[PDB]
């Protein structure tokens, strides 16, 4: 009912239980991602040196993001609008909700909590290609319209949230929504009937999706630096791509999307 | 989606379907018969032979009820697009199968939340010609007549895993009897072919304890060996059923599958 507020020193107090909850998400995820999270992500983990036994203070993460890519974490207490989401991202500020799930909601909850953001999303923010892409993504949305922003959310979904890699050493994960969750990691890596497609930006912009279902489609880069290609595009090029997508219309929804409310 | 309304009948209970509505039925029928040819169970196919449904127009309920009456003593019973569990259990207990008299739009051809007339008659009616299934359904209606809200959730779960999404482990392979699978190419493909979905032998307590969500692809299905396996549940007194429900309540639900946890 209340997501925490930092004190006058920006410090947040977490109960030993909220620290035990973090520890348990951490220990179970470290196990889930050994040979599955991309190398780039593991490198980020090493730079971050996150606490395994308690929730880190935001400044303790930010100070590593700052030195690597110029990024910081940005505490948010309520849910923010799209405009503000892009504003923060274009300023290389990554919004971080200041709460952790209950034990009851440990395997899944819908609002991204502190574990989701810091474990799933922040390691790659130490990586220049990913951090630059995310900044570029936030710039893409500043002036974009309601419907253009819908297309960009979709690009976001398929890269930052649920992105995969097709590597010589096999399939890997870079999406934050996958890396922070045993359920998602196992499905993304192991489910044999899900479509896994090579990344194509027009394909992506045209793909319908629903958030509360098992994803029937994923898009695959070869390596995280591939995001440079999209990062390089001018905002005009991106809106051109959005318009093209609109002219062709969305792909037909996969049956589980059609089914979902 | 779309808000649907039952068509109002004659006074003789005749419904006028448009050529467009009848073409929509024909398309659904033709694409579905092809799907289920080697996938629906024998008992279902025999139900279709008994119903001899028109392939190119929507049947009048009377055409269906005529066969149901002959075979199991059942009848189609026209109802609004939205009815309550009170009415639903009641009509079932009376061997009255509720059918909303509408068909889906072209745009909702591949899927819709509401059971339309194709869902109801094609998907659900053939097995009501089958004494084991019809008798079971009648027994299900009866289970619900004096059920508390809490009891009805458990009953809806047995319904879900049997009548709606039931499968069989047969000597010729995996087959479908669930009316919510049969009426749909997407459900039929998934139930038959998906590699990773859990298909478990039927156990009434396991079933009563199984969390589920209606707008997701089902992570679990339960298999009888034959439709007549339903006779065992049918035979239980309502007290026996409610004992099983009390047992499930006391034990609590099985831990949900990840997709169930994830669902709205």
């Amino acid at each position: 009912y209340v997501s925490k507020v930092p004190d006058e020193h920006g410090f947040i107090e977490w109960s030993t239980e909220e620290n035990l909850i973090w520890q348990e998400l951490f220990t179970r995820q470290i196990a889930c991602i050994k040979d599955k999270a991309c190398d780039e992500y593991h490198e980020g983990l090493a730079k971050l040196n996150l606490p395994t036994d308690r929730i880190p203070q935001l400044d303790e993460v930010s100070k590593v993001l700052k030195v690597s890519t110029g990024w910081e974490c940005y505490p948010v207490p309520a849910l923010i609008g799209f405009g503000e989401f892009f504003r923060l991202l274009s300023e290389k500020k990554f919004p971080v909700a200041t709460f952790i799930r209950s034990r009851e909601e440990m395997d899944y909850l819908q609002e991204p909590d502190i574990f989701h953001e810091i474990f799933g999303h922040c390691p790659l923010l130490t990586n220049s290609s990913f951090a630059n892409y995310t900044e570029a993504y936030g710039k893409m949305g500043l002036n974009a319209t309601k419907e253009q922003r819908v297309f960009l959310a979709r690009l976001y979904w398929f890269t930052i949230e649920f992105g995969l890699l097709d590597t010589p050493k096999g399939l890997r994960i870079y999406g934050g929504g996958v890396l922070s969750s045993p359920g998602e990691t196992d499905y993304a890596m192991n489910n044999t009937d899900v479509d896994r497609k090579p990344f194509d930006i027009l394909d992506v912009l045209r793909t319908p999706y629903r958030i509360d279902i098992m994803q029937p489609i994923y898009y695959m880069l070869t390596k995280v630096s591939d995001l440079d290609e999209i990062r390089k595009f001018e905002v005009d090029d991106i809106m051109e791509l959005v318009a093209q997508a609109e002219a062709l219309g969305l792909h037909e929804a996969k049956f589980p999307v059609k089914k979902a409310s």
